[PDB]
This record gives structure tokens, C-alpha cells and sequence, in this order.
């Protein structure tokens, strides 16, 4: 369990970012890390195998705006960004979550096009292939995993930001819608804490929010926590060692550099860190510090 650090690759502040910071709660420090070789926002990153995934976004330059498809690959021990498959469609304000070693990218937006599509990559044969769509279109979606089963929270549809949330069940290639929120959220954090599915943050179309809700996959409903000590959208999110930690996003004046914790036990958030600067859109995932 020990000497994993919390990896934020990517962002957006004035432009996307191709910066890779990697933070270790047990010190307090951070270190600045290969870049990426395409400056993004919007992606989602996530672990397996023990390397770094950064997914989709959107690279927002002076030059124009480019939405990807890529999947690329960070190894730890080697500081190098590799190339993966990259997926059928770019897409920007993904959503991810990783089943059995799998990797799913969830929505997310192509120019004006908003994404049900979903597909799943299988790193053993650097392969991509889609699977049953969602029932919503959903860019901005927020997605998490737990006992093996796929979430999907939130976002825009086009038209509308949602409450809604659906479940896929792998087994059957099928969504599911669940409860809705009790708040219609975009660019919430999403991510999995012991029995439930934390949504934190995020837009409801009229402001930036600072309330957290969580869904109990047994019972069903969803349920406020403490709330953040900063409004945010855009933000990232992860878990380490039974916390939940928020970084950045966009609090309707300034880009964040915050990263609040939230401890279960006490349903309390306190500000832990802050980032090198202020960012919102970053990807997030938790794996073994580098070198
Ligand atoms: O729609 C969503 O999911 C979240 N949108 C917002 O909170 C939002 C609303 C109005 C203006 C702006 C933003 C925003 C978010 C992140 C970076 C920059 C901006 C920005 O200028």
C-alpha cells in the first residue's frame, strides 16, 4: 500500500495543458513529471496494471481545437508516455472506469456531437471495441465503478444538464437507469467510497456547486455529505487509502488550485494541498510513484 501518489495529467488554464504533477499525501510534495505529448482537458485518467492512462479530451490551443481520440500510456518506472490504440471517436468530457482490467470511455462530446457511445479497451491486445451504448447522451459525464458494475453520472445532453445516472451491467451488455440525483450536475467528480457512488460538485446550468451526494447501490437513494469548502466544476477526483480528494476545477472567478479531502468517518472536508497553479479539466488516478 505504500508509496503510491495521486497523478493529475492535463488541464486547462487559458489553454489546454500537457503538465503531469504527481502529489504523495505521506509528505506533502509534489513533482513535476514527463509532459504529454498532446496538450488536454477534458480527459479522464485511470490505472491498470500499475501504468497511467490518459483518455480522450480536447487539445484548446491559440491554433484551433482538437478533440481526441487518443489513449496513451505513463510508465513510472521509465517517466515515458507511450501511445496506445486510439479510440472510434475522439472524445472530449469523457468519462472512464476500469472493469476486470478493462478500460471504458463513456460519452463525451465530437464538435456539436454528444456521445451515447461507449467502448471498452483491453490492454493485453491494444485493442478497442464498442459496446451497448448509453440510454442518454452525455458529455461531461461523470462514470465510476463498483462490484463490477458502470456508472454513468450526470453531464449534458445537448440540450439539457441532467440528474439522471444509469448502470451497465457488463454480463448482459445493458444500461440501466438508476435514481437520479437529487441535483442536475455537469463536470461533476464522480468516484466509488466504500458501498456508494459520490458525485461532487460540478453545474447545474445557473452555478458552480460545492454539494456532494452519494448513491448507495443497495438502497438506491442518493444522500448529501458535507458539502466542499469550494464551489467547482470541472474538477478531478480520486480515492486514496478510504478519502475522497478533490483537485482544481473552476469555481466561477478562478481556477483552483486547491485539493480538498473528505474523510468518511467524520463527513468532514479539509484543504490538504494546493496544486503548482490553478487548473480545471485535469484527469486523476492514484498508482506507484516514478523511477
Ligand atoms: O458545463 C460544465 O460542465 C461546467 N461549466 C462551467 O462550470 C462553466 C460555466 C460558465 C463558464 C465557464 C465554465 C467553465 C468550466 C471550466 C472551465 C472554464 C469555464 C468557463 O469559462
Amino acid at each position: 500500500k505504500v508509496g503510491r501518489l495521486i497523478y493529475t495529467a492535463g488541464g486547462y488554464f487559458r489553454q489546454s495543458l500537457s503538465y503531469l504533477e504527481a502529489y504523495n499525501p505521506s509528505n506533502g510534495s509534489w513533482l513535476r513529471l514527463a509532459d504529454l505529448q498532446v496538450p488536454r482537458s477534458g480527459l479522464a485518467g485511470c490505472v491498470v496494471g500499475g501504468l497511467l492512462y490518459a483518455v480522450g479530451g480536447r487539445n484548446n490551443s491559440p491554433d484551433g481545437n482538437t478533440d481526441s481520440s487518443a489513449l496513451d500510456c505513463y510508465n513510472p518506472m521509465t517517466n515515458q508516455w507511450s501511445p496506445c490504440a486510439s479510440m472510434s471517436v475522439p472524445r472530449n468530457r469523457i468519462g472512464v472506469g476500469v472493469i476486470d482490467g478493462h478500460i471504458y470511455a463513456v460519452g463525451g462530446s465530437h464538435g456539436c456531437i454528444h456521445h451515447s457511445s461507449v467502448e471498452r479497451y483491453e490492454p493485453e491486445r491494444d485493442e478497442w471495441h464498442l459496446v451497448a451504448p448509453m440510454l442518454t447522451r452525455r458529455i461531461g459525464v461523470g462514470v465510476a465503478v463498483l462490484n463490477r458494475l458502470l456508472y454513468a453520472v450526470g453531464g449534458f445532453d445537448g440540450t439539457n444538464r441532467l440528474n439522471s445516472a444509469e448502470c451497465y451491467y457488463p454480463e448482459r451488455n445493458e444500461w440501466r437507469m438508476i435514481t437520479p440525483m437529487n441535483t442536475i450536475r455537469s463536470g461533476a467528480g464522480v468516484c466509488v467510497l466504500h458501498n456508494c457512488i459520490y458525485a461532487a460538485g460540478g453545474y447545474d446550468g445557473q452555478d458552480q456547486l460545492n454539494s456532494v451526494e452519494r448513491y448507495d447501490v443497495e438502497t438506491e437513494t442518493w444522500t448529501f455529505v458535507a458539502p466542499m469548502r469550494h464551489h467547482r466544476s470541472a474538477l478531478g477526483i480520486t480515492v486514496h487509502q478510504g478519502k475522497i480528494y478533490v483537485l482544481g476545477g473552476y469555481d466561477g472567478h478562478t481556477f483552483l488550485d486547491s485539493v480538498e479531502c473528505y474523510d468518511p468517518d467524520s463527513d468532514t472536508w479539509s484543504e490538504v494541498t494546493r496544486m503548482t497553479s490553478g487548473r480545471s479539466g485535469v484527469g486523476v488516478a492514484v498508482t506507484m510513484e516514478p523511477c
